[PDB]
């Protein structure tokens, strides 16, 4: 079982967002707090992503692009999935000390897409998605997203995609032995993959527009954070990258 032992071997430990859960719940404590988590998160994404099977094989350039554009994606989707495995999916647990319940969801000023990613973590649940199912969709939501002109080795790219999914193929097969059944469940998978990405876009969206009405006077937003939201998301929003569907939208 070697890559499901990778896979497992490199996912990142708890993380907290060193949030005070004595204050009060107002927009500003609640930003404050997201992105200190986001930031730190971020540098374990990083290295995460760069411990993967077959990820070196990806031109330098491509490796941290690619990174950068499937960040909240990623962040969606394991979040979800702390949520599904902590409060059976019952708050967004976004971190130990940072666990949004309804008040929050408002407070915070993104009640719609927490109520989407809420959707999103009982899926988990009812789709009953295992560890091993879940670690391996992750990975692949990191090459699920790419400029439509190219990456600089893009063959390298679409080579790597296409083993992870052969991967999510034996996953799915291991105790399935009649075909119909398998494709019932990677077609339940891919469906719930591309469910990420409309979630993510909002969320794209939400941070473009609070960087650029936060940058007046309080440019308060993290580094690593202000350089993908200011460098690369706009690439997204502007169409320039495009996620990689499974289905037709
Ligand atoms: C309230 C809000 O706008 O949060 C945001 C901004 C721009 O501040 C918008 C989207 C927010 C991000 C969305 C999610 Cl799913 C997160 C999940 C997670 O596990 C850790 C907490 C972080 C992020 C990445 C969070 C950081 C603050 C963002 C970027």
């Amino acid at each position: 079982p070697i890559f499901l032992n990778v896979l497992e071997a490199i996912e990142p430990g708890v993380v907290c967002a060193g949030h005070d859960n004595n204050q009060p719940d107002s927009f500003a404590a609640l930003l404050s707090s997201l992105n200190e988590l986001g930031e730190r998160q971020l540098v374990h994404v990083v290295k995460w992503a760069k411990a993967l099977p077959g990820f070196r094989n990806l031109h330098v350039d491509d490796q941290m692009a690619v990174i950068q554009y499937s960040w909240m994606g990623l962040m969606v989707f394991a979040m979800g999935w702390r949520s599904f495995t902590n409060v059976n999916s019952r708050m967004l647990y976004f971190a130990p000390d940072l666990v949004f319940n309804e008040y929050r969801m408002h407070k915070s000023r993104m009640y719609s897409q927490c109520v989407r990613m809420r959707h999103l973590s009982q899926e988990f649940g009812w789709l009953q998605i295992t560890p091993q199912e879940f670690l391996c969709m992750k990975a692949l939501l990191l090459f699920s997203i790419i400029p439509v002109d190219g990456l600089k080795n893009q063959k390298f790219f679409d080579e790597l995609r296409m083993n992870y999914i052969k991967e999510l193929d034996r996953i799915i097969a291991c105790k399935r032995k009649n075909p119909t059944s398998c494709s019932r469940r990677f077609y339940q998978l891919t469906k719930l993959l591309d469910s990420v990405q409309p979630i993510a876009r909002e969320l794209h969206q939400f941070a473009f527009d609070l960087l650029i009405k936060s940058h007046m006077v309080s440019v308060d937003f993290p580094e690593m954070m202000a350089e993908i939201i200011s460098v690369q998301v706009p690439k997204i929003l502007s169409g320039k990258v495009k996620p990689i569907y499974f289905h037709t939208q």
